């Protein structure tokens, strides 16, 4: 899929892709509910960070997948995101839990319909 990390309409490129199209992208793409559960999670996530996509999907990312960014510096800008219905933000991290500490760049953005989030992850 020919679509750029960052890139500033990617809420409409990306709408309602089916898993298989999303899995061609450059970069991790996960789909969250408001509640942090796990909508999507393609391959180029679970080359990062060694999940397996069928088996993330329906857990929460907070609470069960990753601890790590249970904090005010992620997960707080996500339900921020949430309660506001509004969220595009962009930032480095390091994910690290049972999983060599691997420092990426995040996009978190609220998908185009309904109240779905996006989480958007490349390496850096
Ligand atoms: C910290 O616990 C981060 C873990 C993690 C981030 C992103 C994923 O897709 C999976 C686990």
């Amino acid at each position: 899929e020919h679509v750029a990390f960052g890139s500033e309409d990617i809420e409409n490129t990306l709408a309602k892709m089916d898993d298989g199209q999303l899995d061609g992208l450059a970069f991790g793409a996960i789909q969250l509910d408001g509640d942090g559960n796990i909508l999507q999670y393609n391959a180029a996530e679970g080359d990062i960070t060694g999940r397996d996509p069928k088996q993330v999907i329906g857990k929460n990312f907070f609470k069960d997948v990753a601890p790590c960014t249970d904090s005010p510096e992620f997960y707080g800008k996500f339900k921020e995101g949430v309660a506001s219905g509004n969220l595009n933000t962009m930032f480095e991290y390091t994910f690290d839990y049972q999983m060599t500490p691997t420092k990426v760049k995040v996009h978190m953005k609220k998908a185009l319909s309904g109240d779905s989030y996006w989480v958007f992850v490349k390496r850096v």
